[PDB]
């Protein structure tokens, strides 16, 4: 089970780390494609301000990265179709991390170059499947060649909305994610691509509203919720570690203790959707393997007569969590 | 014959109140601080009045004596009485009204002390129970009469949520709502993980490198300010890693079916020329509100209406300087004390 | 009677220059920039470091408006094509892009009508730190460097310390606010530097600087005598320099303090603060450098001595006010 | 049979010592805060992550991986039934720490500077001077454990005539989140830590004499507290007895790092984050070395990183273990 990684950004590198750890106890990466000198790439794989230092020997050569005596070639093709990693290296699936190949059409380029399947790490349209592992990965079939993992937010929200709706019937809901700052943001105020007024502001010293598609597109993952949710984000001054607040009108009348026990059930042995009642904070989830961690301590039911609002919340390592989700799906690709 | 204020407790709010009243003094409001009570050395207080990591350096000449703080050549005595009934500032200095921001006189019964020391009225910078009036300026200040000698300003959050909720209810009717305030870290929080007053596992965590959930009673208590919303709202807080500047999200079920443009138009009219409840549609972020004089600033760009047949959710958002805004609200209430 | 200023590059520094020129009140007439006027007006109006400009700011399709005055914004990628000489009568170009940074390349501005050009950060042109060596400017000068943000802090301290006591050798470390060149999270960066690649908000990060080494351009007696580097730390703005030196005179901290202090009297460029301030207190200050006597330390064991001195600076605002001071002089030579 | 540590004061350092000793002998704890909160803080940490063990509490004890650790609550240490690691900050004297000796403890290791009538030990610099009569030892400070080996080794190779240090240091517990009064009244201690670079006094260099006697009187320094939660670095600028080059200095210092668990080496161009959770008291970084000369006047700058919490604590443990051989 061999992976080629297109784009050795933060998610790309974390996928490397994750597959490496997994491989120590039982799929493997064989090649990477990226414009950066491998020397720097190796450095960024070894040292991480968020995730710590990789316990392994890392070096580079002029065309590769080396870990624990193994050589991982890095190509530098700006057009995916020219990546020779299939004949050259044995690549089965491509993890597509670049943000540039974000549609079925665009990613065909990988197929043209011989890859069996592709997993894109972002929303990539409605003409292919959007998978959140442990929610709708069962809909995968052998025919599925280009797939989308959705977003980091999708992977947190989906299971919460999924099970909440199955227990109680979500009529309508709104979401706010209080999200760590990201690479698309700036250190200091200044112009940015797209020209967005908020995109342009200093990430580390502001709370910054930000648009997401997560909720609005949730129907690609949970079709009965199409048209039922909207949301946005607030970008705040931490490096990593996020949380999502969902507020919904339900079909059923509930208490907070009832909501908590119902959802808890669905976290039992679930590697994608966890549970924590220790009153954690954001830092506590950095480096966790779940795509979403339900926090019963924040559950709130507001009612007067029989107008009811229910707020639930889940934590997530928007980096590491999302990535572990994508690796689960790469793995499910082998079984198709 | 100016309004004369005693400030009890020269902490962050006290100091800002001093600065605001000083600024108003320059184009005379006729309000002035004549005295302070605090147990910290005047030279440290003076240092903290002059320099501030959030709100900048005061453009005034500031120094200390061993019992006062001197500003632009005027002397402001700093009393040091741990018990408020002992502060001699009414007789010594002309104090009319006390601004009480210590956090220790947080009830009608406790603040009686100021009256016993001869203060005409007291404004408490915090929630202070239900046997006195809780006033949010420009929402319910019209309820004040001459018999009100001890008044509560509610909290910083109350001062943000109140007008939003008030005007939204007025226009559309709030059946039920919940709020989440995304809030700058505060004085009560810790720099690093460790034990804390009260024992709370969350309070105990490092504030600059975490998003920390936190309890609030602003929503639950809003009935004190807007009786019709009693028992209609709940909420909480997320403390985030900025020094100042906050926002509240309100999620409500309304009586009317609405659109976003409609909610926006309706709330907007109530911000116009409203010195307490402002408006900004320039797509601002939290630092843009640091230093603003509003108790709450409505942000139309974040409005959201979610609709699936008959069921509707409305989300509105307001920004505030949890320090400066709150404080300018209180100063407005003080000025209003003079009209009673 | 006035000399008309064009600004190439409306980045942080260029916008601060505008605010500074606006504030001095008793004049810019055009801008050149790649970014839409709307975003630029927004970034002029709002700032996470320096606050909200107290002026009416708005934008059009091809300009930004401040207090009823129109400031045309060209969008020419190539400096030689900017037409603000004819169109808007430009006399002087303030150049803050980073892409012209030599006599060679700033010649484009003169090719297009400009009298003089002020840049920031070679050797075939004068580097001017106002109130240290602006005297060397002459009418012959066409292109001049204001030096760097760091140079404008270090120059005056080093000049005056050397003047009074004689610097034999010295090393500096500037504990510096994070900058635009740095990154929010770990990843590849232009140049490829391993430390440049790291998360700036949550690390202390060593950084190469050239200010000490090039100080010779400003204070010829100090050429070859100083070295230094930076540590980039987690604040948006506000920085300090520590200079450690071997001096030709044996001294006490007070001797050093009193000596350096007289050079700050009425000095709008090199100030003095002994109130025990911290970095955020210098944000918004107009000095290129603010001596802090409270941090002065003399270490000695018998006749072997080291002297440590410290100055603070707003690396944004202080540097820019220095550029403004130079602009005022240059333009009217 | 094997050695039983008792920890007085379950603060950040005490807790990290607990964790480190578990990773590698502690049987009881004395702290005035509730076992539940202690438990939560042992399990979760913003800086050092979550403990990979199962932790719980009771009414009088902390439970980990099955084993149970009693938490006594005595404000007077004579009164703790139960070597002692003294982390409290309140027993900062040979005389004060006599209390733990009154309670029957063999030896006491104080995790702070504790005068000159006891020995201050930096493990792997001067731990050899310890003997069976020393019942109360100081481990000096976090900074002391970083500065010591660097200065010791540089001094032994080149001879320091005079030196000054600046440690660029993560913010600490004594500091505040927002501006306001603090105990002692210092104008700078009163200022918001997360958004300032803040000068702070230090005594580590002046006092280095207690660890390295030939350096007595030759060093001074200070700190700049900056906006990160952990991870620090020290710059030393010194006049030496010999002429050198940067390469020479690096080669010379590097050789004392070989197999040195207390003083390490890193030449990958790291940053503060990189040292968090590292086990060394100090890490030499040769990429930052600088020699400045004109004529025959020479200044030498060397730099070492450290985790001011984790390094210090791992240094302390190494000393606790050495107590045993004694
Ligand atoms: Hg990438
Ligand atoms: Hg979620
Ligand atoms: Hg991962
Ligand atoms: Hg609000
Ligand atoms: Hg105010
Ligand atoms: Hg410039
Ligand atoms: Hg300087
Ligand atoms: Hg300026
Ligand atoms: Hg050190
Ligand atoms: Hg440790």
């Amino acid at each position: 089970v061999k992976i080629g990684i297109n784009g050795f950004g933060r998610i790309g590198r974390l996928a490397f780390r994750r597959i490496l750890e997994l491989g120590e106890k039982s799929i493997e990466v064989v090649a990477i494609n990226d414009l950066t000198s491998p020397a720097l790439l190796a450095h960024l794989l070894k040292y991480d301000s968020t995730h710590g230092t990789l316990n392994a020997d890392v070096s580079a050569t002029d065309d590769s990265i080396v870990v624990n005596g193994k050589n991982y070639r890095v190509y530098a093709e700006p057009q995916a179709q020219n990546i020779p990693w299939v004949k050259n290296d044995g690549v089965d699936f491509v993890l597509e991390c670049t943000g540039f190949y974000t549609s079925k059409a665009k990613s065909q380029a990988h197929l043209d170059a011989g890859a069996k399947r592709v997993l894109i790490s972002a929303p990539a349209g409605s003409d292919l499947k959007t998978i959140v592992y442990n929610v709708n990965d069962d809909i995968l079939t052998a025919d599925d060649r280009i797939v989308s993992a959705g977003s980091c937010t999708t992977n947190c929200l989906a299971p919460l909305a999924f099970f909440e709706n199955k227990e109680f019937g979500i009529k309508v809901g709104t979401m706010t994610t209080i999200h760590a700052y990201t690479s698309t943001q700036m250190l200091l105020d200044g112009p940015v691509r797209g020209g967005n007024f908020r995109a342009a502001r200093a990430a580390g010293v502001n709370t910054i509203p930000h648009s997401t598609g997560a909720a609005k597109a949730l129907g690609l993952v949970i079709p009965e919720l199409n048209g039922k949710l909207q949301g946005h984000a607030q970008r705040v001054g931490v490096v990593d570690g996020s949380l999502t607040e969902l507020v919904a009108i339900l079909d059923k009348k509930v208490t907070a203790d009832e909501v908590n026990a119902a959802i808890k059930k669905h976290t039992e042995g679930n590697e994608s959707f966890g549970y924590n009642d220790d009153e954690i904070v954001s830092s506590d989830v950095i480096g966790t393997t779940f795509g979403s961690i339900f926090d019963p301590t924040q559950t709130e039911v507001t009612s007067d007569g029989d107008n009811q609002l229910v707020k639930t919340v889940a934590w997530y390592d928007n980096e590491y969590g999302f990535t572990c989700q994508m690796v689960r799906t790469l793995l499910k690709f082998a079984t198709l």
